[PDB]
């Protein structure tokens, strides 16, 4: 409700990811803006260590839920903003159906006027010619609901989420990626504990027609729902 105030207009965003997949080290950097009042993100990413060793779509979910639009009747259930300035840790296991897993840890917080997402990612046990290390995913995204639940302490008060992403494969098939999420507040200020509900995501991947670097332009539309 107080952190709510930080998102009344357009907010500039920085993103830094450092990764290791099956020993291949790599880095991503991105910037853009978010407008929680209309639930939109825009971001551009570059790979700063050379060739990206995993497909861009596999990173979309790792590379800002505080930018969801929560409808009026649901503002009490927005943990994400109620955790700002000061932020939250966002942890995930992303399991790929017949392939490796990513473990991710992010710090999401304000630094001055900028909202920062800094992430470590460890990827293990991928197949050399799977859909991931073999770069066989299509450059597009599908639509998914992120299911959120509360969780008190006895850590401290945070949330959990779960959901399954569906990656389109070259050959017409689908590559499932199951996500299991934990979010813990950085500070000790009051945060809001939500009833069960979900975030509906819609996502577009494109290119900048004038950019020679291997990159990704990500557009996200996010609205909270699932409570009348």
């Amino acid at each position: 409700s107080k952190g709510e105030e930080l998102f009344t207009g357009v907010v500039p965003i920085l993103v830094e990811l450092d990764g290791d997949v099956n020993g291949h080290k790599f880095s991503v950097r991105g910037e853009g803006e978010g407008d929680a009042t209309i639930g939109k993100l825009t971001l551009k990413f570059i790979c700063t260590t050379g060739k990206l060793p995993v497909p861009w779509p596999t990173l979309v979910t790792t590379l800002l839920q505080c930018f969801a639009r929560y409808p009026d009747h649901m503002k009490q259930h927005d943990f994400f903003k109620s955790a700002m300035p000061e932020g939250y840790v966002q942890e995930r296991t992303i399991s790929f159906k017949d392939d490796g897993k990513y473990k991710t840890r992010a710090v999401v917080k304000f630094e001055g006027d900028t909202l920062v997402n800094r992430i470590e990612l460890k990827g293990t046990d991928f197949k050399e010619d799977g859909n991931i290390l073999g770069h066989k995913l299509e450059y597009n995204f599908n639509s998914h609901n992120v299911y959120i639940t509360a969780t008190r302490g006895t850590q401290k008060n945070g949330i959990k989420a779960n959901f399954t992403v569906r990656h389109n494969v070259e050959d017409g098939s689908v590559q499932l990626a199951d996500h299991y999420q934990q979010n813990t507040p950085i500070g000790d200020g009051p945060v809001l504990l939500p009833d069960n509900h979900y975030l509906s995501y819609q996502t577009v991947l494109s290119k900048d027609p004038n950019e020679k670097r291997d990159h990704m332009v990500l557009l996200e539309f996010v609205t909270a729902a699932g409570i009348t």
